[PDB]
């Protein structure tokens, strides 16, 4: 089973953003563009400036992989689980939340060769709010999933395409002064404007095969090239022979 | 299917608004266009000056895909849930809200080749109140949605 | 707005063709790995 | 299986790669002076299980 | 039974990231990339390099 993730963006703000109060001979105060003027009495005017243009992309392939025999309901599980500790007194109890990727599949083989499916697919991961805030203390993992329940039919090695999902979006705004953000000069400092572009595609695909051989080469001689390659090999040590030669005998 | 959204808006305020107190000489005051003057005696008169211009455009297309067969009932969902936590003593329990996108379709052909369809979708999201008052710590994410359950072919 | 259609045929190119269009392009590819290759070629056999 | 062979039961991979660039609009593109103004990161990961 | 498991990583960050206050003269003040200005407002402009 495939699971690809593609993201894109695009942002630019540029401008300034006036806001604040003041206090004239103390029997007049003026204030801009606020609400509450008595707390913020002692303030001074603020001109919020912002200046920023990002780009970002990113991309995400994976890939679990199942055997299993004709008729056969099997698992695969990949998960993640969060425990909590609910202070009570009576039903006191660990309680925990679950997500993570998961596959339940049913192969069986048609009259032409074909691979029919009974799927039960989900994919889960762990969003994340703002980290200087309180919650990100406490029990709040919010989790956001994906799930997707059908029945499709593959010929042997083909492919088909069982779920999916694209959005695509475009803002703007534009703020400014209504007289002195028309100067030809001096009218950037009173101007506002932003943007920003999004492109998120997600697919679920399926490909089944039919295993008739085993694995050539063998599974301890593919860990035995693997272990010499990055050092972490131990076979030829002094003590540890005695013992590892009844588990390495073939 | 398709959910295309849409906005468009517009903004323009300028001029004044006078609100005041003041104190004449420990025997008279004045007040202007308020209700109490007693907790505002010793501030003195505000103009609340206002001037600003906006324009707002924001376009989204979303879009899920999903395949099934004749007659089998199938579910497409992206949802996110929500943990809180109630500290109660007995039936102490995590309760979660979940909202998100979901179709829930039943395709069936005709006999004429068109494709009957039994549809329950819900689109939602969250929908953020203002970030400065305290209620933006604790388990109130508002949550908007909207559901439609039709048949159509 | 909904629109359905019919599927008769598989997918063409392959979907294990189109990923490895995207991990070389996007350069997060490792099949080229000295030390990963003695297990990826397992799962990659077709 | 048969005797002394092997097989392949499950199985994980994943490949990823993201890059953020960063600037400040006009600064940004200045030819000695614009480097203190940019920023650009990367990241890269390859992971395998198989049982 | 065989638990392989192999990883692979990369990373490089490198730049600068300019988020400050500052006050001119006690009547008029300029924020730089901020949404709060006035719990900051002693402090001065921050130039977050990573290498
Ligand atoms: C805050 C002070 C800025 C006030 C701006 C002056 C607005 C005058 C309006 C002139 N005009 C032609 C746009 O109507
Ligand atoms: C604070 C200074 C505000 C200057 C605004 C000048 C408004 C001019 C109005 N008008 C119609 C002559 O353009
Ligand atoms: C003061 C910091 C902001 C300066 C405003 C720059 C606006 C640029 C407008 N324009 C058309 C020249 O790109
Ligand atoms: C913070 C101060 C930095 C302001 C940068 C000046 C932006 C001027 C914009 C010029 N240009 C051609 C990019 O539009
Ligand atoms: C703080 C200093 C900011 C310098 C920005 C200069 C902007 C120049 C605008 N323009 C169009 C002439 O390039
Ligand atoms: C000041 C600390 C950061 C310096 C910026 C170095 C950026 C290097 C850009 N470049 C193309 C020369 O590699």
């Amino acid at each position: 089973l495939w699971i690809v993730d593609l993201n894109k963006s695009d942002l630019e703000r540029l401008g300034t953003s006036w806001s604040g109060s003041i206090t004239i001979g103390d029997k007049l105060g003026v204030s801009l563009n606020q609400s509450s003027i008595s707390t913020l009495d002692g303030s001074r005017f603020i001109a919020a400036v912002n200046a920023l243009e990002e780009k970002k992309q990113a991309t995400v392939v994976s890939r679990p992989v199942l055997l299993t025999q004709e008729n056969v309901p099997a698992i695969f599980d990949n998960n993640r689980t969060f425990y909590t500790k609910l202070i009570g007194e009576r039903n006191v109890a660990l309680e925990h939340v679950t997500y993570g990727t998961m596959i339940r599949v049913l192969p069986r083989f048609s009259a032409d060769g074909q691979i029919e499916m009974s799927l039960d697919i989900e994919d889960g991961n762990d969003k994340t709010p703002q980290s200087d805030t309180t919650t990100s203390v406490d029990a709040l993992p919010e989790v956001g999933r994906t799930l997707i329940s059908t029945i499709a039919r593959v010929p042997h090695g083909k492919s088909l395409l069982v779920g999916g999902y694209t959005r695509d979006a475009n803002t703007d705004t534009v703020q400014s002064i209504p007289f002195l953000g028309k100067l030809p000069l001096i009218g950037s400092l009173f101007r506002y404007s932003s943007k920003n572009k999004s492109n998120v595609v997600r697919v679920f695909m399926i490909e089944p095969k039919e295993i008739v051989d085993p694995l050539t080469p063998d599974a301890s001689e593919s860990v035995n090239n693997i272990l010499k390659q990055s050092g972490a090999w131990s076979g030829d040590d002094k003590l540890q022979k005695w013992v590892r030669v009844y588990l390495d005998r073939g």
